[PDB]
């Protein structure tokens, strides 16, 4: 079964990819080459053109992503050549530096060797390459609760966090043939952070909030033409609501709304005062203001939805079916102010795509 | 087929209804009575207890409704006895008066004779019993755009609106055997309206906004045990977002956000200022403040979601499956501040329930 799945996925991908690239005449010969390679080796190897366009297609097919207008300008870094943990580490450091680009963020993906027999060559433990640690013990909660389990796993490996609310987790990953992952501290010169201030409310800095510049998802699997790239970190720039309406606001995250209410001078006592809603808006204005002031790329949810409308229009014009997950595409503040809220989306899964995979801790 | 559907729905409803009412021992005899009645007459007649509990079950099964905690206290008015248009009119006037209850709104449903051969006895044209007219001609838009088609239909029947932004539509309904519906102007003493003011911003009254106190849906079909009550208007009280985030805010409704921004003293020029979000919050605070000040029932979305959590807990305790439509249950502002956003719901249809039906105009 394994090989037949691979071959069937390969045929569908190569045909579609080569059609998009105006290489339709080359499909026949390429598939023959591929089928012999599968027969002889159990797998096949993407050309650089296939890998690049495959990763772009995977972004285009990501139902939960509002940012897809820009799918075709993804910067694809081919690191299928790495073999050592030093090479992986340096590749991850490089992704951070080149994606950050001094604040003018470049959407980028770095692609490591794919699974072989379902056997991973490189197993990345981080959820994002840059993320804050979380701690909970004896009533005391510090940092990002979402990171508690990974943080505890890191501390099992000899790492120790300073226990501020914003400790940077080290990179942590395992190589094929190694029993334990290795970890490496992030050089702070590589990591841009943004302090959160408000355009009109001076007291907002009293909250001492900050967030990191670049979200780099590192625990999803890129699947292209039946090949499983379990290690392929990718990043865009933030939409402000991700930080202001979720990371800093969720009760199970940094839970800052009551503190926000206090510094903006409103009571947090009555549901009918809509103090949570007002606090959310001011916190979200502050996040956008702060990123802009520092010269770090960010998009607000109105502009993002307008871009996504253009993506829908572009799909129709190209004669491609549009797929999407309405429940993720609507922004978590003022969703009915966006066109997304007022239409529906087909949530079918189309490949190439990015997929969740089981965590190696937990 | 028709009769078999009826009988099958009847069996399921009577069994479930009588179990809930502790009348399980009476099911057998009641079903026999019902089957003979179907055989002899083509249909059957609900007891008052069945009709009342049926309407309550229908509310409990309404997937899109956040207000279901209170399903068991629905006030059910049995008007299966009406035969004349004067009786229907007076029944609708009475529903308005008793549901309004001087502002302390009583959730109420008035149930008219059901369809016979799929032949309606009473056909209500209004979407809600109280709603504003809408006009559009030669570039000029007045009132509620959602009402344009019904307004035009009314004006075909000899009615004429004053063309303010808040003209009350007349009641309009058709009797079996009549070719045209009749219409009746609403007595203004029956209709409570609330002027929108803001707790801290005096200029907000310059917008001259108002809304009606009681939302009374009058175009849905109540289905109970295979019987089709196409005419059965029902009401609760408003959740504030329905008015502040949708009726007054949608671009295809009253479209007031730019005007709100101006009176609250903020620029409406840059998406990154989140002026739409800020305007939405202030407009929504104003709606809640105004209803409360006037002594007209209303609920905010935080309190409503908390009540809905209790409804979920109550269902589990009673051993009933919970059904819901996530896309309608989340409020249109700060949805991620509610527990609803963070879980999923089975959107299966369970009967008794309320259903859409084709409009007789359009
Ligand atoms: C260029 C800027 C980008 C923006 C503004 C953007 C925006 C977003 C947002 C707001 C989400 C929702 C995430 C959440 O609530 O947790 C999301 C999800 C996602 N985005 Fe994008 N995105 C961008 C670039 C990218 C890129 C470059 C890729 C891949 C190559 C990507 C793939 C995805 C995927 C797979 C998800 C779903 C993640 C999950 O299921 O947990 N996005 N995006
Ligand atoms: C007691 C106060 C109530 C509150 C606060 C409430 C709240 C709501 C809200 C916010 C919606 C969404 C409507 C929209 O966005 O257009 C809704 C929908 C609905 N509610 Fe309730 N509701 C209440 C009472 C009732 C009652 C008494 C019934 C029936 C007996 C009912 C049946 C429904 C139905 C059928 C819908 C869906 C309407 C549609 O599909 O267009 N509700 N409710
Ligand atoms: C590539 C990218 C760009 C962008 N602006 N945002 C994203 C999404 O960031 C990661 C996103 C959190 N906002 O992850 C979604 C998620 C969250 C959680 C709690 C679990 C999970 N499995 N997946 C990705
Ligand atoms: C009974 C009730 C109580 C309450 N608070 N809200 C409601 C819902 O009010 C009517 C609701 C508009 N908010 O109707 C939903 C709808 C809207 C539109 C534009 C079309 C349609 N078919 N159905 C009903
Ligand atoms: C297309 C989409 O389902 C549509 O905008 C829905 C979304 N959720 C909603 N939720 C409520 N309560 N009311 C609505 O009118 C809508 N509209
Ligand atoms: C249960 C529900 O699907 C869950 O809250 C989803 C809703 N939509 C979302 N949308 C985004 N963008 N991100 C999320 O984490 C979630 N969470
Ligand atoms: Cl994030
Ligand atoms: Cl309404």
């Amino acid at each position: 079964e394994e090989k037949e799945i691979l071959w069937n996925e390969a045929k569908a991908f190569i045909a579609a990819c080569y059609q998009e690239l105006g290489k339709a005449a080359e499909v026949k010969d390429r598939l023959a080459d591929i089928k012999s390679e599968i027969d002889l080796t159990g797998s096949y190897v993407h050309t650089k053109e296939e890998l690049e366009h495959g990763a772009k297609m995977a972004w285009r097919n990501s139902n939960r992503c509002i940012g897809r207008l820009f799918w075709n300008s993804l910067n694809v870094i081919d690191r299928r050549d790495v073999r050592t943990k030093e090479e992986v580490r340096d590749a991850l450091f490089h992704h951070i530096e080149t994606a950050t680009n001094n604040g003018k963020i470049r959407p980028t993906i770095t692609i490591f060797p794919p699974e072989e027999k379902g056997e991973k060559q490189v197993e990345i433990w981080n959820h994002q390459l840059i993320r804050y640690a979380g701690y909970e013990s004896d009533g005391e909660r510090i940092g990002d609760p979402a990171s508690c389990s990974l943080t505890a796993a890191c501390e099992e490996l000899g790492w120790r966090g300073e226990r501020t609310d914003f400790d940077l987790l080290p990179l942590i990953f395992r190589m094929k043939g190694d029993e334990q992952p290795v970890w490496y501290e992030l050089p702070r010169s590589l990591v841009i952070e943004v302090p959160i201030t408000h355009p009109d409310i001076e007291a907002f800095s009293d909250l001492e909030l900050k967030w990191y510049g670049v979200p780099i998802i590192s625990d999803m699997k890129l699947e292209v033409g039946g090949i499983h790239y379990n290690a392929a970190p990718f990043n865009g720039w933030y939409m402000g609501t991700e930080i202001g309406a979720r990371n800093l606001a969720d009760e199970k995250r940094y839970d800052k709304l009551k503190k926000v209410a206090s510094v903006i001078g409103i009571a947090a006592d009555y549901n009918t005062d809509l103090w949570k809603d007002q606090a959310l808006v001011e916190l979200n204005k502050a996040v956008l203001h702060s990123y802009k002031k520092q010269g770090v790329s960010i998009v607000d949810h109105h502009t993002a939805a307008s871009q996504f409308k253009r993506f829908e229009e572009q799909a129709e014009e190209a004669g491609r079916k549009l797929t999407g997950d309405w429940t993720w595409l609507i922004p978590p503040i003022s969703p009915a102010a966006t066109h997304i809220f007022h239409r529906s989306y087909d949530n079918s899964i189309v490949k190439p795509n990015y997929f969740y995979q089981d965590k190696p801790y937990e």
